[PDB]
């Protein structure tokens, strides 16, 4: 089930991948939670529009997972994301530049395989140093 | 061994929460390499060296482990700080303010028990 749920985070990581926003959506539970930075819930909307939002800027984009650790109804995963910076996103003008950046996904899974809850440590700097 | 090694990181966290560098230096490994944001090795002489600046910086932080997770050999731990700014930090002169980040703490372990690689994800925004 730990093994189960790492796997689902894989396909999420795939879907990523393949630039597929919907594909990674497909694993919330109707009642997730998602924090920012500073632990207050965003809505499922807003996630999937800064998602959409990534998807067009950074439309190269290549996540690999650098690791990943399962255990009972938690996953947590440090990934490397590297994309060229090609639109607008949250409010920065494209560089047309590589950038990279890693970041932390912690992911908690309810009994049936969906995500409830779900946090973020982003290291952002490349976009703004 | 995951619950020794999880076991071990949070005496980690206690010798930084009571801002005791040396315990936290004390679970390393004698050829420990540490990751920066780039994944280039940093030198121990040098990860001490900013360890002790941020005691220096912010001697009334607080750990405050969010979620610690083990599997096999390795331990990721989601870690929010609290301290307030008395010291010069990264370049920047003491501000007084409250402050708060939130990091990520990935730590790999020997089966002796030591930490043998050790990367980070600082989200520093909040901060600056
Ligand atoms: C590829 O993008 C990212 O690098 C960001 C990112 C990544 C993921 C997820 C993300 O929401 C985001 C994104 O993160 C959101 O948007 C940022 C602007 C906010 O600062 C944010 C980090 O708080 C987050 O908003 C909730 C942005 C980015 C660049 O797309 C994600 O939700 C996710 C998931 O729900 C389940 C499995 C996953 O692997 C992910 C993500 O990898």
């Amino acid at each position: 089930s730990t093994t189960a749920n790492k796997e689902r985070c894989l396909e999420m990581v795939a879907a990523w991948n393949r630039w597929d926003v919907s594909g990674v959506v497909a694993h919330w539970a109707p009642d997730v939670v998602h924090y920012d930075d500073e632990d207050k819930p965003v809505s499922a909307e807003e996630v999937v529009r800064r998602m959409n939002s990534a998807v067009e800027a950074f439309p190269d984009l290549r996540l690999d997972v650098r690791s990943i650790v399962g255990e009972g109804d938690r996953v947590m995963l440090r990934i490397t994301c590297s994309a060229t910076h090609q639109g607008v996103f949250m409010g920065i003008a494209p560089t047309g530049r590589k950038v990279r950046w890693t970041y932390l996904e912690e992911l908690r899974f309810s009994e049936a395989g969906k995500v409830v809850e779900h946090w973020d440590v982003f290291n952002f700097s490349p976009l703004f140093r």
